[PDB]
């Protein structure tokens, strides 16, 4: 009923949409495509090693604040514990999925730094500095944005994940159903209302979030083209 919570709402909504556009890229139907075997299709695992160590400082050091007494900052500062702790989830599937290579320090370093990463490497630095100056409902925006990109990504990548999971008999906890399934953000969002100001900023904040992850989406579908001879060896980890 009041004109705060229709924008909110219209934000929400909007959100839905980019989603929906999101799901269409075509690195999701190579990535959910029975057809080719699931070590093939997480070629591009090791891409994520440029992002998840970076998403858990985002949580601990960027989105956290241990010194607010704030009502909304409190409820991000629950939401950041959960999320800080999935980087020890990437690692444990690195290591399954036999990407957890010795190579030299250097090699190491300029695969996470190399310019085929940048946009993946980039995008929580991006979050950071536009959440920076952000009040505590601006960063939920933020955050309900990012969660919503990343449920399209793990679904998709749990599929291939599950299948390798069963094939093998390992746990594996990233590209698996358990990271999907991880008051909540949304539930928070959806009773808060909103100024015009905020709505305004608020559609720059989910039209950036989106773009960004768009861009990360097209790094990962170039480096598949760029490695099709290659695949996960979980063999190699038993
Ligand atoms: N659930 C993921 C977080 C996440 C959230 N958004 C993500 C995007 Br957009 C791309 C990638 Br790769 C990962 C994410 C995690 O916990 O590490």
């Amino acid at each position: 009923v009041p004109r705060g919570s229709h924008m909110m709402k219209a934000i929400l909504q909007l959100i839905l949409e980019k989603r929906q556009e999101f799901e269409k890229l075509p690195c999701f139907e190579f990535v959910r495509d029975e057809t080719i075997s699931p070590e093939e299709r997480l070629i591009l695992y090791p891409c994520i090693a440029a992002f998840a160590l970076n998403f858990r400082d985002l949580n601990r050091y960027d989105y956290r604040d241990d010194n607010s007494s704030d009502y909304y900052q409190k409820i991000i500062n629950i939401h950041t514990q959960e999320d800080a702790k999935h980087w020890e989830w990437f690692l444990n599937d690195l290591e399954l999925l036999g990407f957890d290579k010795t190579m030299r320090f250097s090699e190491a370093l300029r695969f996470v730094w190399s310019d085929d990463l940048l946009h993946t490497r980039r995008l929580c630095h991006n979050i950071a500095v536009l959440s920076h100056d952000l009040e505590p409902v601006m960063k939920m925006v933020v955050i309900e944005a990012m969660e919503t990109a990343g449920l399209v990504i793990f679904h998709a990548l749990a599929k291939p994940g599950e299948s390798i999971a069963k094939a093998t008999r390992r746990k594996y906890l990233y590209v698996a159903d358990s990271h999907v399934e991880v008051e909540n953000i949304i539930t928070i969002l959806e009773q808060t209302q909103l100024s015009s100001e905020q709505e305004e900023k608020a559609k720059e904040i989910v039209n950036k979030v989106f773009q960004w992850s768009t861009n990360l989406i097209g790094e990962f579908e170039r480096y598949v083209k760029a490695h099709r001879s290659e695949k996960a060896q979980p063999t190699a980890a038993y």
